[PDB]
RNA sequence: GGGAGACUUGAGUGCAGAAGAGGAGAGUGGAAUUCCAUGUGUAGCGGUGAAAUGCGUAGAUAUAUGGAGGAACACCAGUGGC
């Protein structure tokens, strides 16, 4: 229950972010997205439902008992920037910033665009 | 134009060097996806102009450690090269 420090991952995208907060060797602590906040729509999209997103993960992870973590970026979007902030308003120091952006190496067969 | 020649500039051979995703065969790789397994953790995930179909409480998404399988080769990479 009560830890130190571990790991902010943030699975920002076009639809929704995803904050999940684990401990360094992965096994979880917390997590939440804005539809659990309740946004619906493009609301899941914006940087205020990835802010209150960090809110309530942070909330239930000093309530378990913690004070600092490192930040893994991931993914598209612009709660990125809103969510470390309110990381830091909420309490946690942020510790450091890495994005583990995955880069195919040209490894898959993306879908066809949005027209044709 | 035909025939008998002669010559080396054209064409080619030889000496020595240069470059190169040039081609065929063989194997090998790291990244990423998908799936499978093990844990953490639990209600939404995904998607849209809006939604919805779908997937998910039988443990989803995500997260961390491996494994299987295929395909394509980030940077270098450029009206650059063959």
């Amino acid at each position: 229950k009560n830890i130190e420090s571990g790991v902010a991952h943030i699975h920002s995208t076009f639809n929704n972010t995803i904050v999940m907060i684990t401990d360094t060797h992965g096994n979880a602590l917390a997590w939440s997205s804005a539809g659990s906040l309740g946004f619906k729509g493009s609301k899941k999209s914006t940087p205020f439902a990835a802010q209150m997103a960090a809110e309530a993960a942070t909330k239930v992870a000093m309530e378990h008992g913690l004070k600092t973590v490192d930040v893994t970026v991931k993914g598209p979007g612009s709660g990125r920037e809103a969510a470390i902030r309110s990381l830091q308003a909420t309490g946690l120091e942020v510790t450091a910033i890495r994005d583990v952006t995955p880069v195919p190496h040209n490894g898959c067969r993306p879908p066809k665009r949005r027209r044709v």
